[PDB]
Parts: C-alpha cells; sequence; structure tokens
C-alpha cells in the first residue's frame, strides 16, 4: 500500500533571509525541477549567484492518502539544504546529487502545512564540490516526493536507499541471488514474501520468511545474464512484508546477472568474454534549464549517446539521477559512478567524502550497469598527496570494499601527477585524464604515454578517464591546437581513436565531454560559461564531426558523413574532403563525377577534390549517400576563424 | 519551580571523530567546561590553530534529573557552529559562538542513559561571522552548558536564548514608569501573572496581578534610585511568576537600572541629565593559557583591574560576552558598548548570521543597564569602500535594532583610512573611528587635527574613538621610537593620546585598545608570537604596563604614585629622565635620598631629570604616599633591552 505522490508544482526567492512564517504572497513560482542558476551560470564571468534562497509550499492533510507516516523525499538539494514544516527545522543535508528523505507525520498539525526548503550553493570548506570545472547549480533541481507508508514499512531512513540489497551469486549456469530487505518498526510475527520475477514478469522465485530474516537466498537456474549491450536481462526482486496475510508495505528493484573483471592486460571481462569499454563521459546539465532536466531529458542524452554506440560512460563528477542509471541499466551500458571530491583536498572535507559515497553505494548497489565506484578526480591538482590525502583516500577505499564486494574502486588523476605519488597505488584500478594535444604537448604523445605507465605498473589496470578537445562554430583548412575549429577536434579524435582503440590493455577509455556542459567560470572560444569539449552541443541540436568518428569505430548502424558541412567557402583549389562510415568502401562524387572509390583501415576516408567555382560533393557507401557543397573563393572568409 | 543543573563535567572530547559515536566513547580525551581546545595552539602563532569539527560527548542519566515535565539543554558558548544529538538523533544547529540558545530535549530522553554528543564548528565559510578578524576563533565549548528543567507551562525558553522578560523603564520627573513584559509557552487561559519589583535590599515596592493573557505590565515605583554609572549603580530586580491556582510553576527575574542618556554631538556622554565623560578600553573574552575557556573569577578579575584603572566605558568588542560580565558592569555603574563580529570584510551570504547574532545580542542583554549603544560592525570597509549591499546590510540591522529597542543608540567602529563621506557613516544614530597615528605609521599628534577636521564637516554627528592603541612588550630605551616596542614609547604614546582625547568633550567616548594583550594567533611580531600586545596589562593578567598607570591617574580618584621605568635599570646617559604618574597635586623624587626637586603636573605626567651615577635609588613622594625604583649607570647599552 507505499504510495508516492509527487510534489513538483512552489514559492521562490533569492532575497529572503529568514524562514517565511505564512505562505509567501509575491514570490515567483516554479515548478520543480528547478535551479536559480539556468541563466546567470551558464553565461561566464564566474557570477552565478550562489547562496541561501527559499521554496514554499503548502501541504493540505486533506488532498493526501492517509497512511500511518508521510515521508518527504529529495532527490537532489544542491548543494546543502534545510527542511522546515510550519516553521520547526526538521531535516538538514549536505550534498546536492542524492536522495534524502524525513518523516514529518508528527509535523502536519495543521489542515494546510507550510512546507519551507532553503537550499545553499556557496563557498566553504566542508561540502564537495568546491573547486571543479562544471557550475554548481542551486536548488531544487530533481523531483521532491511525498511518501505515504503502513507504520511498518522497508527503510528509508539509511542515507536515502532503497531498502532493498540484492546481490546476484553466478553458480555455474544458475544464479544464487541474496535479497537482504531493511524494516522500520517491524513486529516480530509479520512475514516477509520474497519474488523474483521474469523479463516478461513471470515468477520465477519465490520464498517465504518471517520479519526477523530480513536475508534471503532465491535460485534462478538458467539464468539470463546481463550481458550489456548484447544483452542487458534485468530481473525484477520484489519483497512484501505481511501482516496477516495482508501486505501492508512493499519494495522492489530491477537487477541483473552478472560477473566482470578487470584485466590489467586484456582490459574488461564481461561475464567471461572481452569485453572493451570504450564511451564518453556525461554531464547532467543542458543548455537553458541548468541542470533541472525532465525524464525526455535523461532519454535523449542516452539515445545521441547509445546512436554513437558507446558501451561505458563515466557519469562524472558525482551521483547522477536514478532514471538515468536506470537507462543504462536496460541499453546495457557500463559505467563509472563517482562522488564530487576534486581538484583540491579540503581536510575539513573529509565527513562529506564520507556521506556522499555511503549515498553513491547505498542508494545505486541495484544497478547492474555499474562496476567501479570512483573515489576522486583531479584530487592532487593543487599538489603532491598530504597524509591527510591519503587517509581520506584509504577511508574511503576500505567503506567501499566493505560495503559492495562485487565492484572495484577508482581513481581519475590529473594528467600532471607523478605516476609514482603514493595515492595511486590506493585503489583497485587507475585512470588518467590527458590533454595531450589540446593543452599543449601534441596527440601522438598519448599512445606512448599509456604504454610508459603501463611498462612501469603492468598490473595496475590503466584506463583513460579523460581526453578531449575544444570544439565551436569554426572552420579552417589547415587545423591547428588552438583554433577551436571542428576540424582540428575531428583529426585530435582521429589520431586519439587510433591510438587508444587499439590498445587492449586500457581498461577503459572515456571522450570528455559527450555533450558540452555548464563551466560559468569558463571564458574561452568565442562562447562564454561553457566547455566546449563535447561531441554534441550545449543543446544536443549539432552532432559535431567528432562525434561521427566515433559512429564509425563503435556503431552497427550503417551510415555515411560528409564531414565539414559548414565549412563551404574555401579558398584553396583543391581541398580535403573527409567521410566517416563503418561500411568497407566509401565512393565520393563531386558535380556527379566520381573522385574515387576508397577503403579504410581506420575508417577514415580521405579524399582530396578540385575546388572550382560550386561544387556538390556527394559520399555512397552501398545504400547510404550524404551531401556536403563547397564554393571556391578568392580569399578566406574571416567569419569562419575566431580571431 | 524552575530548576537549572550544571552540565560541564567530565565531557569526552576528540579532533579525530568522523561521525556522531553510537555509544559512549572510552578513548577519548576528558574535559570538564568551559573548554576550547585552541588553549595552546591558538595562543602561539602561525595562523596554525585547528579549525574544523570536534565532538563532545556525555551521558545524560534519567534518574538523577529532578522530576519535571521538561528538559532543556542550554549552552552559554559554542564556537562558532554546533549540532546537538541526543541518542544519534540531531535535534539542534546553531551558528554563531557568542549567543545562549537552547533545545528542548524532553521526547529524546527515552532511557536511563542517554547520548548527548555536541559537534562543535569553528571552520572556513561565508555564512557565519566572524571570519577575518584580529583575534583566535577558539573553538569548542567554551561557556556553560546546563539543563533547565521547567513545567509544562512555563516562561519562553526557545525565543533567540532570550530571559523570557523584558524590562523597560520610563522616568517621568522624580519617578518610573517600570513596564514588564513576560513571555510564555503552552500557559493556560486559567493561570495567573504576579508581577512583583523588589528593592536593592529585596523590599517588595510594588505589585501587580494578571492573567496568563496580560503578559505585559507597567508597575510605578516613585522616588525612584537612578542606575546613575559608577556614581551610583543601583539596580532594582523585577520578578514575575505564573501561578496555577496559587501554586507557582515557574518564575523569571532580572536585575535592571532606570537611567536616561543622550549622546549630544558637543557635549559628549549626557548621563540621567549631567554630563558623564565615557573614557575607557576594551576586552576581549579570553585569558593566557585558558584561550576563552573563562571561569567566573577571570571575569571578576578583569572588571577589577578595570575598576582599579578608573575607566567609565568598555568596549566588549568584537562580540556578546559572557552573561556574568554584563551583570558585574551593571554593579559597578560602567557604561558598555556591545556588538557583534560583523568585522573587517563584508560577506554578502554572511548577512542573515549578522540578522540572528544581533536579534540574540538585543534579547539576550536588553536588560542590563549598562549597556547603551549597539554596534553594528567594526572596520567593515576595510576590504573596499561602501557597495549596495553592505550597505542594505547596514540599514537592516540598523532599522531591526530600531525596532526592537528604542531606549538605546547604534554605532559603528570605522576603520582608519575609511573616507569620512561614504555613505556608510550616515547609517547609524553615531560612529568612532579606529586611528593609529602613531603606531601603524604617521605621528601620535595628528589624532587631534583629525578629530577636529571630522568635526567641522559633520557637526551633527557625535563622534567617538572607539579603538586606539600601541604595542608593548618587555623591551626599553631611553630613545623611544614607533616600531621599537619599548614600554617607554608605549606609555609616550598614551600620554599624548589622552592630552588630545580627554581634552575633547564632544568626543563621546574613548576605548583604549586593548586593556589586556590577548589571542591573535596570526601575528608574529614583537618578540612572543601568537598575541597583540597593545594591552594596558600582558595576556595573563599578572604586570599592569607603565601605560596603564597614566590612565589611573585620570580616572582613578584611589590616591597613588607610580615610578614608570621600573624595569629599564641600567641606562648609559649621564642625564636620566623619570617619568612619575600620580593623580596627587605634587610629587617630590629622592635619587639616593637626596631631594631633586618638587614638581606639580597639570597632566599628572611628571617628568623628571636626574643624575645617573653609579647604582642610584629613586623614590617619589606625594604626601603620604611613596614609591620607589633602582637605576644604574652603564657604559654600554644592555642588548637584553632591545628586541634587535
Ligand atoms: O578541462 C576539461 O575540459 C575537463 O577536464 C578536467 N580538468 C582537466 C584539467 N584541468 C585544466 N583546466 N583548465 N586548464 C588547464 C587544465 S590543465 C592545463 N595545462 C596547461 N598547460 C600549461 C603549459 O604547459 C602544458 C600544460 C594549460 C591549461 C590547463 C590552460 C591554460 C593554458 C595552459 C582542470 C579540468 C575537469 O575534471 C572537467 O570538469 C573539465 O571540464
Ligand atoms: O590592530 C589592532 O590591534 C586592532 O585594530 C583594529 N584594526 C585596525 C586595522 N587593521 C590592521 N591590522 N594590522 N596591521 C595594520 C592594520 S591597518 C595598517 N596600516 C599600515 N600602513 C598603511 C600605509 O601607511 C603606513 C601604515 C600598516 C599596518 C596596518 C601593519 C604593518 C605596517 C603598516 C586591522 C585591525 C581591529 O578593529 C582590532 O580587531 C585589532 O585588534
Ligand atoms: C547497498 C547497501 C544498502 C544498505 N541499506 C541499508 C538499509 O537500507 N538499512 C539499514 O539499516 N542498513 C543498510 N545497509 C547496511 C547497514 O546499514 C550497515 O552495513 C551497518 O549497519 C552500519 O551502519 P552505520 O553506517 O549506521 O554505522 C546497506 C548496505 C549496503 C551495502
Ligand atoms: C529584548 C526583547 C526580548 C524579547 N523576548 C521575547 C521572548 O522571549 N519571547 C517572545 O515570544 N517574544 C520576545 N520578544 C518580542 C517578540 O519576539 C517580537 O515582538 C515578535 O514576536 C517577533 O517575532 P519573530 O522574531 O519570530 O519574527 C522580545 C523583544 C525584545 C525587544
Amino acid at each position: 500500500m507505499r504510495e508516492v505522490i509527487n510534489f513538483n508544482t512552489w514559492a521562490f526567492t533569492k532575497e529572503a533571509t529568514e524562514v517565511p512564517k505564512e505562505m509567501p504572497e509575491k514570490w515567483y513560482w516554479v515548478t520543480l525541477p528547478h535551479s536559480w542558476n539556468e541563466i546567470d551560470g551558464q553565461d561566464g564571468g564566474n557570477d552565478y549567484y550562489r547562496g541561501t534562497c527559499y521554496y514554499a509550499k503548502q501541504l493540505k492533510k486533506s488532498e493526501l492518502p492517509e497512511a500511518d507516516c508521510y515521508y518527504l523525499e529529495l532527490r537532489g538539494a544542491n548543494a546543502s539544504a534545510d527542511v522546515y514544516v510550519n516553521g520547526k527545522a526538521v531535516a538538514h543535508h549536505d550534498g546536492g546529487y542524492s536522495t534524502w528523505r524525513v518523516d514529518i507525520t508528527k509535523e502536519l498539525t495543521e489542515e494546510e502545512n507550510l512546507i519551507v526548503i532553503a537550499v545553499e550553493n556557496g563557498v566553504n570548506d566542508r561540502v564537495y564540490p568546491q573547486n571543479a570545472d562544471f557550475t554548481f547549480y542551486g536548488g531544487l533541481y530533481r523531483d521532491v516526493n511525498i511518501i505515504a507508508v503502513n507504520k511498518s514499512h522497508f527503510d528509508l531512513d539509511y542515507y536515502g536507499g532503497p531498502g532493498i540489497k540484492v546481490t546476484p551469486e553466478i553458480k555455474g549456469a544458475d544464479a544464487s541471488v541474496e535479497v537482504e530487505v531493511f524494516l522500520t518498526n517491524a513486529a516480530a510475527d509479520q512475514k516477509l514474501v520474497y519474488t523474483v520475477k521474469d523479463a516478461e514478469g513471470k515468477e520465477v522465485a519465490k520464498t517465504e520468511t518471517a520479519a526477523g530474516e530480513t536475508k534471503a537466498v532465491l535460485s534462478i537456474p538458467a539464468v539470463h545474464l546481463w550481458n550489456g549491450k548484447k544483452d542487458p536481462y534485468l530481473y525484477t526482486a520484489e519483497v512484501a512484508l505481511v501482516s496477516g496475510e495482508e501486505a501492508v508495505d512493499a519494495v522492489s528493484t530491477r537487477f541483473g546477472c552478472r560477473t566482470f573483471e578487470i584485466d590489467p592486460e586484456r582490459g574488461f571481462i564481461l561475464n567471461g568474454e572481452e569485453y572493451p569499454l570504450r564511451g564518453v563521459s556525461r554531464h547532467q546539465d543542458r543548455w537553458g534549464i541548468g541542470n533541472a532536466l525532465l525524464p525526455e531529458h535523461h532519454r535523449e542524452d542516452i539515445d545521441l549517446i547509445c546512436e554513437l554506440g558507446a558501451t561505458t560512460i563515466r557519469l562524472a563528477h558525482y551521483q547522477h539521477d536514478q532514471y538515468f542509471y536506470d537507462l543504462c541499466d536496460e541499453r546495457g551500458l557500463v559505467i563509472w559512478a563517482e562522488i564530487p571530491y576534486i581538484s583540491s583536498h579540503m581536510p575539513n572535507g573529509r565527513e562529506n567524502t564520507i556521506s556522499q559515497m555511503k549515498e553513491l553505494v547505498v542508494q545505486n548497489y541495484n544497478h547492474p550497469s555499474i562496476v567501479v565506484w570512483g573515489l576522486s578526480n583531479e584530487i592532487t591538482m593543487a599538489g603532491s598527496s598530504d597524509e591527510d590525502l591519503l587517509e581520506n583516500h584509504r577511508i574511503l577505499n576500505d567503506m567501499v570494499h566493505e560495503m559492495d564486494h562485487t565492484r572495484l574502486t577508482t581513481i581519475a588523476v590529473v594528467s600532471m601527477c607523478d605516476i609514482h605519488d603514493p595515492y595511486i597505488q590506493i585503489p583497485d584500478v587507475i585512470s588518467y585524464n590527458h590533454y595531450f594535444g589540446w593543452y599543449g604537448g601534441d596527440v601522438s604523445m598519448n599512445g606512448p604515454w599509456m604504454d610508459n605507465f603501463h611498462k612501469e605498473f603492468p598490473n595496475i589496470p590503466l584506463g583513460m578517464s579523460e581526453y578531449g578537445c575544444e570544439a565551436l562554430n569554426w572552420h579552417t583548412s589547415d587545423p591547428k591546437q588552438g583554433d577551436y575549429t571542428e576540424e582540428y577536434q575531428a583529426y585530435y579524435h582521429e589520431e586519439m581513436i587510433k591510438q587508444l582503440f587499439t590498445r587492449k590493455y586500457i581498461w577503459a577509455t572515456h571522450v570528455w565531454n559527450m555533450f558540452d556542459f555548464g563551466a560559468d567560470a569558463r571564458n574561452e572560444g568565442g562562447e562564454n560559461g561553457q566547455n566546449h569539449k563535447g561531441l554534441v552541443t550545449f543543446d544536443r541540436k549539432y552532432k559535431k564531426d567528432s562525434f561521427y568518428a566515433y559512429k564509425a569505430w563503435l556503431s552497427d548502424e550503417p551510415f555515411v558523413h560528409l564531414c565539414g558541412k559548414r565549412y563551404v567557402d574555401r579558398v584553396e583549389d583543391t581541398t580535403k574532403v573527409t567521410v566517416y562510415s563503418n561500411l568497407p568502401e566509401v565512393e565520393l562524387f563531386v558535380n556527379g563525377k566520381s573522385a574515387g572509390k576508397l577503403q579504410a583501415e581506420d575508417h577514415f576516408f580521405h579524399f582530396e577534390v578540385p575546388n572550382v567555382g560550386e561544387s556538390t560533393l556527394v559520399a555512397v557507401a552501398g545504400e547510404y549517400k550524404d551531401e556536403s557543397h563547397i564554393r571556391k573563393v578568392d580569399t578566406f572568409n574571416e567569419e569562419y576563424s575566431l580571431k
């Protein structure tokens, strides 16, 4: 009989200094998801308002189903929030990326109850993040829910977890699945019925023990393994708590059956066979709405990612929305989840690392798509590691290892960090953030660097958690690092793909970033407030040419893509032309006359064609075609150049 | 039947915890409050004193508690931000480590052994003042933690840590109309309220009854003995009791004094109609060795030394002080300037804290007759000229103070270099400047002309000197220079500062910075790091510097004679000057028994010259009072005397 009520439709202000004692009448109206940094946090100057803001909404006991207790669930309040019911402080949280709850049954004394939520995203030495290349969008950017449950219920107060913990064990062709639940105010005489359901919902296992036994082991014969995108099979665990034979409360969670390994020489292994993890990272924001994404935004992001053919996503730099982790479960993406422990170690932030890390594991333990827990990102950027940095990490490593025996810990290291720094040796695996070819150096340096690490530390699995290069709507025929041209970014990824994708020992690579994202302190490239290293634009409206370089290597979608479509006016008499395709042969036609048929090891078909007058280019690979136009001109169209 | 229970003994303390402990710690460090974990690392320098989160833990045995309907936890001082847990449950948070706060915890006393965990924190953030000040932010429970047992119906304990009673006297001629306001909680409409106002000897002088529904009464006292400063710090006591039947289920009380005052822009401070020059000192709430974990005797000793000095006012900077110390000022007739730690840099996001601390200051100290001005900020424009956020912040405080307290004025402590035409100076009722001409560059003589120039330009704003001072360690010279840190130059500086300030009646109040040396862990100057050495007495209160006696000469009617330079013995010159302070008219000086001359000092600064030959014994005499010292001729300056 557990019921969930949406509570998203709220008075807001940034000027209050105190909890209002009655419903405000002159405050601005918002419906959640909401953030007050939607505009000021994506235009630059690092001027997005950071402070304390108040939300106000009235909760009428009448317009409510009746249960023994009413909880207020908050899926995301960035960064720190305080909750008042009728003026009385009832709950506080620090961490803008996790779910927390609060039982408010006793505070609903009135017919109409005033719920005020203050949210804060300022500076302080306690709550992460504080130093990162991404806007700390303030507010209630995820749902706010009201949960009505029986007096006896599965746990809602333990670190915002689901109250159920499923752990499959694979014995041969069968699965033995531990389904542990956690109860609150349970009577010794109640029973718990455990059911494991089919992908089509057909009951495959069921058992029944008393409330006293919150753990059970159900067998699944001939279990269909969660084999990622090949076959991302999902079972459904479902526990009901019964009084008499009435079921007063029940919880559930989809789950997946899989084993995996991270061999330091063979790379990632899934269910016994090698499964190369090649993919991208994604931030949880979009142009114009800050980070108040709706479900369709998640759906659209994953669709664009799966269209690219990525088999892994690095979900930096923080815990993402549950719905997006679900999508990754259904689609078969291997995910790297982490906490906002980044850039500089604040000693007084140790508690917050432990707090967020626990919510990360507790709330997401049941996502088959997740295989590693990231402890920190570029944490030694400030300098070499301290004893306090090392202790803070060991504490987290041990805590994760004890809570979850089925996954591995990882680290994302700043490029410059000495490979002999003690902190690299703490977690199971590690990945480096390298920007050779954008932040100086040459893109040819990446391959060698990785190799030379692997020679030094051949038994620590090494990944590339970050690589990328900026790209706006600038174009040139001589791509060069620093021009922000779509072409150079395309050349950069061509070389990166050829270097990384051919090295099996790199257990995972992650393009930074899949999309452009909000970083209000950025002021470069002709458009401020954004990091432009994505393969797709901040509004998900334009796939850059580099997006198709990756489709050529990783997608089973037959396609043909002409690069350069936005670079029309060119001065040279002969011009270079590049086609990306996952098909063997590609023929290019300039104004109807074929310029040749080509194949390519690396799926990058490089043509050279005469540039005379106005020409129309057409790429054909079997039954697939694409269209580009160009035009000779006497001088370079400066509208293409950043200057 | 309200009962207060001390709760300071045996607390488990740690700086290494990461979470609230589930059971009573067995290996933590035992402490008894008042306590601060910065008692050493916060007074030695390096700015390294530990700032973060540390945990206190102690058991509450229900049996040992008296029988009452409700049990409140009270905290007089938790620097800077704290959280309260009762059996792992959170039940209260607070921001501001100088105010009193309480929390009703009856319903979480579910066991016979209840685990109370208070987490205290003094870190870095943009919300809670202070964050940039020249004094240590001592962490921990440095003031009393009490438990209050009261009846279900009781006087308010949840309104910003107030007393639940607000006494406001009005002086109509030779009589006083005393307004008595009390505040209740869960009061039955059929209970009564008995207001009684008693004597300085406790003899009932007025009394009225009313039902719980009338929480405001005006009682008369004719021929009222006014609180007239040091001349007569007369104190009545108000006393309201809540009765159910003729049981008295709860009762509150407060001392108060009835006085009027004015801050005239030309006549200075006026008290009860008569001019009453406010010339005094500032005082910090710390002390060498124990950080800010002060016991009553330390408050007593602190004001005793001030009373010996004869100061008529104290600037209790930079924050709300302890309740005991405000009381003492009430008893001794000192006129007090109180303020909040809104200091140095304006943080936009700290606005809510300025309002909470300022609301707490006024509610928790409205009743102290010694207080006349509420300070809004100290050197708030240091890190720049006044902008709109700073100015809205100040107007908001100014109006709130004026709305809650009609009988007092608001002031500010302006940093020295702040343009006198800053819109910031125009917000409060009065203002004072913090000037260090003669220490932070400049010359001591500049103080007079500067104050004259402001007074010319702004004749209608009462101007005071909220801070002046000069460092002084145990260094000595016969050639005082700004920057040698010598006891001599600091005495010369304060002589000149006295002749300039004490003769200008329009300055409504002067505050020597500071009465005592104090803890400022970021300082590293003078030969002893971790302290500000601008006091007239040293951090441990064991040595009154010469400058101390220069003021006693001007403010004490305790007749005395002081030889300065007692610690400067070996001197090189053949003739040496000898400074004597005395509030008597004539001083004769004797060198080895032979008299070197009588002297009458109008300014009480008796400057003699004497020969320096061999071992000389100096004796100063003013009637029946004498003082002694010793000097010695030497060939070369004693290097032990110079900072070098
Ligand atoms: O940056 C991204 O795109 C993403 O990567 C991660 N981080 C990567 C490293 N990091 C940097 N951020 N900004 N600038 C530089 C670095 S390192 C570096 N090295 C540089 N060179 C110095 C000369 O010699 C060779 C190296 C130069 C610059 C930078 C910029 C100025 C010119 C030279 C912080 C962000 C963040 O997790 C992510 O949130 C962010 O979005
Ligand atoms: O300082 C005290 O003891 C007390 O005074 C008040 N505040 C006064 C000003 N302020 C300063 N603190 N420390 N140093 C300086 C200032 S201003 C200044 N100006 C200076 N030069 C400017 C250019 O020309 C010559 C003079 C110099 C110095 C300082 C120090 C080094 C030498 C030159 C903060 C404290 C505080 O309200 C009080 O909380 C504090 O305890
Ligand atoms: C993924 C996961 C979910 C968990 N969920 C709960 C829970 O909902 N309720 C609960 O009491 N314990 C839960 N636990 C475990 C215990 O809370 C925990 O191991 C132990 O009781 C320590 O509790 P503490 O963190 O409060 O010290 C969970 C553990 C894991 C690994
Ligand atoms: C010095 C002083 C002490 C006060 N103490 C209390 C008090 O203890 N309880 C109370 O209800 N009101 C007290 N008041 C007044 C009211 O709190 C105030 O007029 C009004 O209730 C403001 O409430 P708010 O601060 O919650 O907005 C006090 C006022 C002053 C000036």
